[PDB]
């Protein structure tokens, strides 16, 4: 099943690799979907109630926009985008799968993360230009490879990352 968080600012339906979000922002209500290959956002608000997010909240289906989108079936004012592969380095350890958009101050980031000794690993990717790479290792969330990503702060080498991840 997907988690669900509710709030003030929207509704974020989750899965290892997989986000759902709808968010409540200037002039109305914004989606976001994407899976492990494809990110999808809107441009322009999109006319999904309350009620329809309630539903998804209690039955689990999403929204018929989101089943369309996952058909391949777009709606007009949005943009496709497809997603680098599992990061290499992270791949043999099952790695979860998050991307972060303008919707919450990102130019539009990839993260593949797991947890490992008490901390976590994350690589984080602009999607646009995937060449641009944050490697990162510590006792913050999954998001502190895309802000170090933003803010152009330094991040681990390949090969420090890789000796962190030998050890799990």
């Amino acid at each position: 099943m997907y988690s669900v968080k509710k709030s003030k600012s929207g509704y974020i339906f989750d899965k290892p690799r997989e986000r759902i979000a709808f968010m409540f922002l200037k002039d109305g209500t914004y989606f976001m979907y994407h899976d492990g290959r494809i990110l999808c956002y809107s441009l322009k608000p999109v006319d999904v109630s309350r009620e329809e997010l309630e539903e998804f909240e209690r039955t689990g289906e999403p929204p018929e926009l989101i089943k369309r989108v996952k058909a391949g079936k777009y709606p007009e004012n949005c943009v496709v985008k497809e997603l680098p592969p599992i990061d290499k380095g992270l791949a043999q350890l099952n790695p979860n799968r998050k991307c972060v958009i303008i919707f919450t101050g990102f130019q539009d980031t990839v993260i593949d993360y797991v947890e490992c000794n008490g901390e976590t690993l994350a690589v984080a990717r602009l999607i646009d230009e995937p060449g641009k790479v944050c490697r990162f290792a510590g006792k913050g969330n999954y998001k502190v490879a895309a802000v170090k990503l933003k803010r152009n702060e330094p991040c681990l080498t390949r090969e420090e990352f890789l000796k962190k991840v030998e050890e799990c």
